[PDB]
């Protein structure tokens, strides 16, 4: 199936378009092309600084009669500097205004860590440490629940939460909505078997981000492992007459994950969608899982001391 059922009764497309590092000058066209070739899910965030341009694309294709709103599944995320309960609605409405939408299908707490409120996305002190805010996960979650109650968003979820942090929410007395989704890094070098097992056992859908290894991440080092260039994965792709990326997107699909590869290149956007016409075998799957190195492309050492930093726990 093309979509997976969430706890709110809504269906989420298992393939979506990522937008981190899609420049505003190019993401409008990316999203238009993606909608043309069949994408219905777009992964957004305020911190990506391109939601206006994403919203221009969606507006235009609605106006062209290519899709209607109900067919789209638009996700955004509350940034770390807005975790205070008084700031959450404002942040959500800014995102809605930028995207020119009147609801989000899914709104996530982008990271469990709250940062000092202000204009800077990464507020630092004079020695480079990220400055935290005195906010906590449960209070932030209650503020997210209010967004559902007011119809701003149809579902809420989390991102980059370890299983203890997910448990905190599940075990909150008076909880009103369980998280629908946990969006985490996931690829053959970081296969997340225990966190996926946990999440799926609790009825939480998992979305895999950076499925191609985020080669464009701004802190990459030349010597870092490179998924798209891994000759072992290229070999699996050649035997299916598919590209490495296609293999890398199909892999989490077969683990009952949602997956959100990013591109601004029209040919790659189309290429990446062409993943429902082949199957990785059992051996392929076993092989790809065996490449795990517990290697993360997305972390922040300047915030390692945060009380809620998620990656000290095993999972
Ligand atoms: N929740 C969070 O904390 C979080 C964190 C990271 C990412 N995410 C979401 O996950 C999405 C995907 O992750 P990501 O952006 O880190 O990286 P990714 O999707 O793993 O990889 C994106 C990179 O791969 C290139 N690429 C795309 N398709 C390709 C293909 N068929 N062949 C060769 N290269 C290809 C892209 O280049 P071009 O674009 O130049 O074509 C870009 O450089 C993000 O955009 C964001 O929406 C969420
Ligand atoms: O967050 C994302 O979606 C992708 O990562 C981005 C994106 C942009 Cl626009 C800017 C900066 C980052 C980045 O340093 N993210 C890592 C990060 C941030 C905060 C906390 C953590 N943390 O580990 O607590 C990690």
């Amino acid at each position: 199936a093309s979509r997976i059922l969430l706890n709110n009764g809504a269906k989420m497309p298992i393939l979506g378009l990522g937008t981190w590092k899609s420049p505003p000058g190019q993401v409008t066209e990316a999203v238009k092309v993606a909608i043309d070739v069949g994408y219905r899910h777009i992964d957004c965030a305020h911190v990506y600084q391109n939601e206006n341009e994403v919203g221009v694309a969606i507006q235009e294709k609605l106006r062209e009669q290519v899709v209607k709103r109900e067919e789209l599944f638009i996700v955004s995320k509350l940034w770390c500097t807005y975790h205070e309960k008084g700031l959450v609605k404002g942040a959500c409405q800014k995102t809605l205004s930028d995207l020119k939408l009147d609801y989000l299908d899914l709104y996530l707490i982008h990271w469990p860590t709250g940062f000092k409120p202000g204009k800077e996305f990464f507020p630092l002190d004079e020695s480079g440490n990220v400055v935290p805010s005195d906010t906590n996960i449960l209070d932030t979650w209650a503020a997210m629940e209010e967004l559902v109650d007011e119809g701003l968003v149809k579902a809420i979820g989390i991102s980059n939460f370890n299983h203890l942090q997910v448990e905190m929410i599940l075990n909150k007395p008076g909880l009103k909505y369980k998280p629908a989704v946990n969006q985490i890094e996931c690829h053959p070098y970081l296969t997340q078997e225990k966190l996926i097992q946990y999440c799926q056992s609790k009825g939480i859908v998992v979305t895999a981000y950076s499925p191609l290894g985020s080669p464009d991440r701004p802190w990459a080092k030349p010597e870092d492992p490179s998924l798209l260039e891994d000759p072992r994965i290229k070999a699996i792709a050649a035997k299916h007459n598919k590209t490495t990326a296609q293999v890398l997107i199909r892999f989490p699909m077969q683990r009952n994950l949602v997956v959100i590869p990013k591109s601004v290149t029209p040919e790659r956007i189309a290429e990446n969608f062409k993943v429902f016409d082949f199957e990785l075998s059992s051996q392929d799957m076993t092989t790809l899982l065996s490449y795990n190195r517990n290697w993360r492309v997305c972390a922040l050492l300047s915030d390692t001391s945060h009380k809620d930093y998620p990656f000290h726990e095993e999972f």
